[PDB]
C-alpha cells in the first residue's frame, strides 16, 4: 500500500539536543541535553513526512563517544534494520565526532536501507538554531526510495555527504561539513532531494566487516606530526599496549627521523603504522622507502576506524593496505 | 626603478630542490639534491628582475626541519635586511614545515623589507614542474615595492598568502596552498602582482618577539583529539619537561573526561594548555567551563610556534591569550 | 549613559523581509512583505546591543532594485551619517543584488561609519530561518568601534565580508556569500567580532565618486560570452543607447570573432567596452591585442557598477582603466 | 597489439598547442599555434603508456569554436570509438569553452570508452607549462580500464572531472577547474588513478540524443539578469529567430519586472525559456509563479548545450524540464 514510511530517529546527544540559558549563546551550552521526543516535537512537520519512533540510544557529548558504545550502535542499528517495519533510521549525533561515528556504521551496517546521521553547529535554544531543518531534511532523506543503497550519510546544511569522505573542516560555522575533493552525494532545495554522485568505494553490504557477535575493538591511537616531534610519545603508545598507531603526517605523511626511529620500534613490536595526513585532504601515496602503510584518501580520524576494524580481520599488511584503497 | 633590487635567496632544501630518477616521477624523490645556484641557473629570467645572490643555508626536507635551526634562520635573515645593500629575501623551503618556518620568521623578523618564502610540490626533474615559476614569481613579489610592510609571504601557485593565514590544505596537490577564510594577500597574474588584503594582526615590525642570542626554544608538543583519546599521552608529555601542549580537538576544541584529566595534570605541573582544533579552519571560542587557553583561529602547527615564542618571554595566561587573539 | 551606539536600521525589502504560508517553505515566498518594526520586535536582543531605529526606505525582492532607488538610498545613508548622533547603519536587502547595492555604496558613502549590508536565505517565516541571527550579528558588527573605516560590508551566515569582493556563489544554500580568491574580512563567532583583512582598495573616505547632486545614472549592459554568441545583441544594445557594455567572457575575457565585431561596432559608436569574465573569480588581464579595458578582478556585476559610476566623471578609456585596477 | 592500450589523440587547438614569445609569457600567446605531432613529440613519455596516434582535427582558440564543430567533433569521436583497434580518446581542447564542447559529447557519445578532454592553463612555451601533464594524465586516464562508463571526462592539474559539474571558475589560474558542490570523479597522484564518485545522471550510452545526420542545431542564446537589465534583449534574441534563451538570473534565477514581460513575449512566441543562474552554483528550484522551466544545477553554459539537444527531440515544455532533472 502508498502510505508514510517508517522511520526510527535514534538519538544520541549532541548540540542538536543541547541547550544554553539564552537564545543568543552560541556557544558554552549542554549538549545532550535534551531528550528525542524534545527534539520530534520541535519539528511536529517530520509527522507529515514519516510515521516516526524516537529510541534514547544514549545523550552526551560526540567528544565522549567511544568505540564501545559507537560498536553498540552499530548492532542496534543492525538489529533495527533486520525488521519489516522499519524503512531507515536517523541518528542524531554531536558534531564534534559524527564522521568518526558515521564511517564506523558505513563499514559495519548489514543493509542498504537509508542510515541517516544529523547534527547541528548552534543549541536548540539559540536564535536560528539550524537543528530543526537538519532534522526535517535528514527524516525526508531516510524516507526516500532514491536513498537506498548509498552508504551511510551525514545530513547537515542543506547537503548530503557520504560518511566516507564528509568532515568536520571549521570549528565553530553552520557550513563546517565539507568534502573538497570529493563533494556532495547530493543536496536537499525546495523540499527536493538532488542526488549528484554515487561513492565509488565498497561499503554497508559490500563490506566484509562485521561487528555482530564482538565484544571491543583493538586499540589504536593517533600521533601528531610537526617540526621536533618527539620519539617518545611512540614509546608510551606501544608500552600501553595499542594494536595500530595512525599517524597525522606532515605533507604527504612525510616522517622526521624522530618519527621514523618511533614507527621502527612499533613495528618491531608486531604494531601496525598507517601513515595519514594532517593537512586535511588528499591521496597519501605509497612509498617503499618509509615505513608503514598509507590511508589512501582517508584523514586520520576516518584511518582509525579503518584500521580498527581491519585488525579485527587480520594482520597481514598487504591486506590491510588493500582495504584502505578500496574501502 | 632604474636601480634593480638586491635581492638574496636563501635556500634551506625542500622538493623544489628535489631530484627524481624520470621526469614522470612526482613520489618518493630526494628533496634537497640541488644547490641553490643550480636553481637560479634553471631559471636564467630571474636576472632580468633583480640582482640575485645565492646563499645555501641548509639542505634538507622540511620534515626534518627543528625549532633551533628555524632559530638561526631568523636571526641571519634578520642579520642580511639589516643591510642597506639588500632589499627582500627569499627562502626557498620544503612545503612540509614552510607554514611552521614562515609563521616564526612573521613573528621574529625586525623588518619591513620582503621575506618570502617559495617552494614547490612537483620535484625539479619531473614534467611540469612548479619551482621554475614558483621561483620567478617569489623574487618578482620580494623586488617589488608594495610589497613592503605586509608581514612574512608564501608564494606559490601564483598566490601569495600570509604566513599567518596559509597552510597546507592538501598532501598533494600543486593548489594544496589556501587559506580558506582569509583568502590570499595577492595573485601574480600575467606578471603583475595584484594585491588584495593587508592582514590585521600584529607582525614582523610590530612584534614584541625578540630572539637576539637565544639557542633554544621551550619544548611544546601537540596531541591530537578523538574517540577513545589516551590520557596516558598527557602523562608521557609532562614526564618529558614540556613547557606547553598544543591540544589539536574535536571540534572548537571539545575535550574528552580523559583529555581533561590530562589536562588538569599538566595544569598543575605549571604547562601551559593550548585548545586548538583538528577540524582545519575557524575559531576555537573561549570558554569558562574549560582547561586552558584558546588558540584563535590559529591551526595546531602555528599556535605552536606562537606558543613556543610565548614562553621565551612570560607564564602569565592571560598575557599568552592575548597573544593569540592579536598575533 | 556612557553605553550603547545609535544605529539606524533601513529597510528595503528582502527575503530577509520575506514570508510563506508554513515553516517549511524555504522558496514562493514573498520577498520584502514584513515591515522594519516588525523586523525588529522579532529580535529584541538587538535592543541590548545598541539604541537602534527602523526605516522604511522601501520594500521590494531585489532583483527589482534598480539604480535610481540605489542612488538615492547612498544619499540617504550620506546625510544619516553626517549626524553626530549616528553611529552606523544597517540595511536590510534581498540577497539576489546586494552584492551591487553594498557596491555602490562602498563607493559613495563618504564616511568611515560603519554601513553593514544584511540579508537572509530563507524567510522569516521558515523553520531555522538565518535572518534573526544574521541581523543580530550585523547590529553588533556595525556598533562596533573595530569596524570603522573597513568599507561597505555584508554581515551573513556568522562571515563579515568585503563589497569589493564577496558575492552570491550558490543559488540556494544558506553559505553562498563568499569570495574564494580574497576571503573574509572577518567573522562573528560566540557573540565575538574576529577581524582578518583590511582590503587593499580604495573606497568611501577616499572614492572621488561622488553622487550627491546627481538623479541618474549612465545606461550599461552586460552581455554573456559563450560558443555562437550572437553580434546583433550587440547591436540591439548600440541602438539603445547603452554608453557602457560590460562583457561576461569566457575565460579571461576572451573573444570570439563575432564578439569582436559587436565590440568594434561599439568602440566606432562611442561605446566604452569593459572585458570581464563569466567564471566567477580572477583576474582579466590586459592584453594590447584585443579591444576594449579589462575588469581586474571585479566580476560582471561588480564591473557594472563601477563602470556606471566611472561615466559620471568622465569618458577617458586610460583614467577608466585605472580606477578598475584601485577600486 | 603490445599489450599497451590503443589511444587517438584528437587535436581541435587551445592554450595546450598555445605558443608565446617569451617563456615568462602565460598570457598574450597564440593558442593553437602546434600541431597535435608536436605536443606528442613534446612528451614522449606517453608512448609508455599507450600506443599513441595523433589526429588535427582543428586548430583555433576555443572562444571560437562553434556548435558545427562540436557536432562534427561528436560524429567523429563516435565512429572511432566504433573500431576494434581505438580503446579512448583523448581530445585537446582549448580550457575556455572545454565545459561546454565536453558536455554536448558527454550527452552524444554512443559509447562506454573513455573521452577525455584535456587543456592547459598556460602556452606550451611557458615556465612551467602546465600542458606535458596534463596530457600524459589525460592518456593515462583514456587506457585505464577502471575508466569506462563513467561519462565524458576532463583531466587537468591532476583532477579528472565529470563533464556535467566541472567548469572554469577562475580566469587564468591553473586550479580553476572545479565542482564545488558534486566535487571530482577522482584524482591522479604519484602516476595512479583514484576513483571517487560515479555520477548519478545519465549519459552516454543512455543518452537519448544522437546527432548521427543532423547539420545544424537550434539556435539558443543566452541573457544576463543584473539590476535594470533591459527587455529590449528579449525582443532582439525573438526577432533573430532563437528557439531558446537560457536566462542566467540574479539569485535562483529571479527575474525583474522586465526580465519577465521580456520572457512572457519569448514564450508567447513559442520560445522555450530556461532559467538558470549567474552565481556560479546550485540549485534553481522550480517556481510556478515564475515563467519558463528551471536549470536544476546546470550553469548558463551548459544549460545551453542541453536545451539545444533537447530542442532536437521536442519542444514540449514538461519533458525538456525532465531531461534537466536526469541529465
Amino acid at each position: 500500500a502508498d502510505k508514510l514510511p517508517n522511520i526510527v530517529i535514534l538519538a544520541t546527544g549532541g548540540t542538536i539536543a543541547g541547550s544554553a540559558a539564552t537564545g543568543t549563546q552560541t556557544t558554552g551550552y549542554k549538549a545532550g541535553a535534551l531528550g528525542v521526543d524534545t527534539l520530534i516535537n520541535a519539528v511536529p512537520e517530520v509527522k507529515k513526512l514519516a510515521n516516526v519512533k524516537g529510541e534514547q540510544f544514549s545523550n552526551m557529548a560526540s567528544e565522549n563517544m567511544t568505540g564501545d558504545v559507537v560498536l553498540k550502535l552499530s548492532q542496534r542499528v543492525n538489529e533495527l534494520l533486520a525488521r519489516d517495519d522499519v524503512d531507515g533510521v536517523v541518528i542524531t549525533h554531536g558534531t564534534d565526532t559524527v564522521e568518526e561515528s558515521a564511517y564506523f556504521l558505513h563499514l559495519t551496517v548489514k543493509s542498504d536501507k537509508p542510515v541517516v546521521f544529523v547534527a547541528a553547529m548552534r543549541p536548540a535554544t539559540a536564535i536560528s538554531a539550524d537543528g530543526p531543518m537538519n532534522l526535517l531534511e535528514a527524516v525526508r532523506v531516510a524516507g526516500d526510495k532514491q536513498s537506498r543503497g548509498r552508504g551511510v550519510m551525514v545530513v547537515i546544511n542543506d547537503r548530503i555527504g557520504s560518511a566516507r569522505y564528509i568532515t568536520k573542516t571549521n570549528a565553530s560555522t553552520l557550513d563546517t561539513f565539507r568534502a573538497n575533493e570529493e563533494g556532495y552525494l547530493g543536496v536537499i532545495i525546495g523540499n527536493r532531494i538532488y542526488y549528484q554522485n554515487r561513492i565509488d568505494k565498497l561499503h554497508t553490504t559490500r563490506s566484509v566487516f562485521d561487528v555482530r557477535g564482538l565484544t571491543s575493538l583493538p586499540k589504536v591511537d593517533i600521533l601528531y606530526g610537526y617540526q621536533d616531534d618527539p620519539e617518545y610519545l611512540y614509546d608510551a603508545a606501544i608500552q600501553h599496549g595499542v594494536k595500530g598507531i595512525v599517524y597525522a603526517g606532515m605533507g604527504a605523511g612525510s616522517v622526521s627521523v624522530r618519527g621514523i626511529a618511533g614507527m621502527r620500534k612499533a613495528l618491531e613490536k608486531g604494531v601496525v603504522v598507517m601513515r595519514s595526513t594532517r593537512t586535511g585532504n588528499g591521496i597519501v601515496p605509497p612509498d617503499e622507502e618509509l615505513p608503514g602503510l598509507v590511508s589512501d584518501s582517508l584523514n586520520p580520524a576516518h584511518a582509525r576506524i579503518l584500521l580498527m576494524l581491519a585488525l579485527t580481520r587480520t594482520s597481514d599488511p598487504k591486506v590491510i593496505q588493500e582495504y584502505f584503497h578500496t574501502y
